[PDB]
């Protein structure tokens, strides 16, 4: 969803001061920007300081759709910041509830839960490990065989981020039975899915010998070879990289 | 540390989350979401308004306050998620931050290192951008700073870089960081050697090629000697890393 900044915004003239030659104007504008950024982070931190996270995690068990969905947006949002903010989400016990919400008959709830997991798995290796431990992988994989393309795309993005951890985190993806589904996804009519399936296999390929062979066993060499000649240009530029590192 | 103002609505909202009343639960979640949406849109408005490239340009300012103030703003943005980190790199920050790494002024150097740490706490391509910008040669050279505040920030940065994939871990090894990392185990500072242990354990998360390089540096010798330490918490981390070589 795109927005317009309000008409009374001071930001444009503030940006002009930064680019100016005056150096009183330069100093004034950097101070105002530092204030805006400090204020914005502090409002986010105050919510965490307030003890909101564990109470929001509780509300993930709400029978009410409205409440569960808003509490889910809030957590996803926090988990989209730095590592420290993901840690707070994890510490509040979000993961088991987030993993459980992958069984939700609601397609809107499933997608928001998948986006939350992606955010958390975009952090450090031990935080991706936490996700793995919570048993996210068995559900993520079965969700790769989904008729719903929009769900598939987010489940795929969540695996890629897990697949961008250490070798042991990558191996957990392999052990979960992810490759057959990923390789099949290189036959996707939808181009955007192909590219994320590509980037997922590319992230796995950044592992050691064991991870590479597993990808060769799944039949990914054959595909990337006779895929390096697809209609699109950047789908060839990324399949060339996904084939070259497997060396 | 700071206090929130007495008029803050947050405590009554938190209690509304934990209540049995669904209406109060729903009013509180919507309000928390609103607050979070607002803060994140304040930060994005600064980016959408084209500030970053201009702040990067002010990293080469002859004025002490300006340079310092711009570096904090850049550092602050880089402490968010990957999307915000990328905007900083796109703005051209890394070259300027690396050049600032060899500046007379001590606090400027420290903030420069803090900034680079923030950037290296993102994804692998982001950490690789730090490496391609030439950060490592300077970083290792700072591992024996007579200033210990500067030593601990430089350590943090290397841990972050070494917390990437195998390609970035090998780069740290290739830059000759292991000997100095090992020598920081037998050092008086209990907070520093802990960060050096964090650092070494992160390398030990790589492959065999990475695991063996640490061994040739004399890690296993000084890792086992750390079970005779006064502190109980160091005794755990030394083991969690010593055994991390299965
Ligand atoms: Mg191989
Ligand atoms: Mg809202």
């Amino acid at each position: 969803s795109h927005h317009h900044h309000h008409h009374g915004s001071e930001l444009p003239q503030m940006t002009q001061q930064l680019n100016s030659d005056d150096m009183q104007e330069q100093l004034s504008a950097t101070r105002k920007f530092s204030q805006i950024l400090s204020d914005g982070n502090e409002q986010i931190q105050a919510v965490i300081d307030a003890g909101a996270l564990p109470a929001l995690v509780q509300l993930l068990s709400s029978p009410n759709e409205q409440i569960l969905q808003e509490a889910l947006w809030a957590l996803s949002n926090i988990a989209s910041g730095g590592n420290e903010q993901i840690q707070a989400v994890i510490d509040a016990g979000a993961l088991p509830a987030l993993v459980q919400l992958l069984s939700s008959p609601n397609e809107q709830i499933l997608q928001e839960a998948l986006w939350a997991l992606s955010n958390i798995a975009s952090g450090g290796n031990e935080q991706i490990q936490a996700v793995i431990d919570a048993g996210a992988l068995p559900a993520l994989v079965q969700l790769l065989s989904s008729p719903n393309e929009q769900i598939l795309q987010e489940a795929l993005w969540a695996l890629s981020n897990i697949a961008s951890g250490g070798n042991e985190q990558i191996q957990a993806v392999i052990d979960a039975g992810a490759l057959p589904a990923l390789v099949q996804l290189l036959s996707s009519p939808n181009e955007q899915i192909l590219q994320e399936a590509l980037w997922a296999l590319s992230n796995i390929a950044s592992g050691g010998n064991e991870q590479k062979q597993a990808v060769k066993e799944a039949g990914a060499l054959e595909k990337l070879e006779q895929l390096q000649s697809h209609e699109n240009e950047k789908i060839q530029k990324e399949a060339q990289e996904a084939l070259e590192k497997l060396q």
